[PDB]
């Protein structure tokens, strides 16, 4: 009747909860993030961030990737961040990953601060989100990546906790855009009308390898990253299955360890948010935090 559409988890999956701090020490809500810790209170909680799918759009969605996956990570014992980055409109890449890596050192630095312990810092994302969460999860320890004469800042300058670690542990990606010089038919760049123009700076991908080869996580994949695991489902129509295909493919032939899920009949969401695919997440994650 009076309907509110979930706007972060559900209250009795969390004891505590810091909403809207800023982790780029400014003013900018792009910048901000929200933190929760279980129900079952505990001494410390290892920590998952989760970043909402948006094409790179949204600068300001962080409450509905908590209220979409928070509550499995919650109830799986771990503390759930969700952050804001920059849209695509209003910085261009390298500047969603500066964001993120910003977002990691503060969880980093002040995870006492939360009742966090900074021992395991997991990543996850849906579609862009799943992007973000994956180009973290190859380029722990980088700071600059280039291709051809381009150069592109990844780690950033952005806030006050630069010397803590902007690195992840582990990896869970949501159907996303990951190889992008495959996107139109699973075979070709996409043209400059796509989001991933608009990311790069409405520049056409199919003249622009080397934007494509620095936004594109699949190009980064070492035998020592950390684990990921791939959800998919085999109807999406937003970002193609393929995708994470290729991206498994690219794992499995680089010594490292990826485990894909393929969802059948699922959308680019819907089929996917199920509890089986939440239990396939909080079992990875659980297995990982303990390893």
């Amino acid at each position: 009747q009076d309907f509110q559409m979930p706007k972060g988890p559900a209250e009795d999956t969390y004891s505590t909860s810091w909403t809207n701090v800023n982790y780029a020490s400014d003013s900018l809500e792009s910048h901000n993030l929200d933190i929760y810790l279980p129900k079952e209170q505990k001494t410390a909680y290892k920590a998952i961030i989760i970043i909402y799918g948006s094409a790179w759009f949204a600068n300001n969605a962080k409450a509905m990737a908590s209220a979409s996956i928070g509550a499995p990570l919650l109830k799986a014992g771990f503390a759930v961040i969700s952050i804001n980055h920059r849209s695509s409109m209003e910085a261009i890449w390298p500047a969603q990953i500066q964001d993120v890596k910003a977002a990691i050192r503060y969880v980093r630095s002040n995870a006492a601060k939360y009742n966090i312990d900074p021992s395991f810092i997991g990543i996850t994302g849906f579609s862009s989100g799943g992007h973000l969460s994956a180009f973290a999860g190859v380029t722990n320890g980088v700071k600059t990546l280039t291709s051809g004469d381009l150069t592109v800042d990844i780690e950033g300058s952005l806030g006050n906790y630069l010397s803590t670690g902007s690195h992840v542990d582990a990896v869970v990606d949501w159907f996303g855009p990951v190889d992008m010089a495959h996107m139109s038919n699973c075979v070709a760049p996409n043209d400059a009308s796509t989001p991933e123009a608009v990311l790069i700076g409405k520049k056409d991908p199919r003249e622009e390898p080397d934007w494509v080869k620095l936004i594109s996580p699949i190009n980064f994949v070492d035998k020592d990253d950390p684990d990921i695991l791939i959800i998919h489902g085999d109807a999406d129509n937003v970002v193609p299955h393929c995708q994470s295909v290729n991206l498994k493919n690219v794992y499995d032939n680089a010594g490292a360890k990826a485990t894909f899920i393929s969802v059948p009949g699922g959308g680019h969401g819907p089929g996917c948010f199920d509890t089986q695919y939440f239990k396939d997440m909080t079992d990875f994650f659980t297995e990982q935090s303990t390893k």
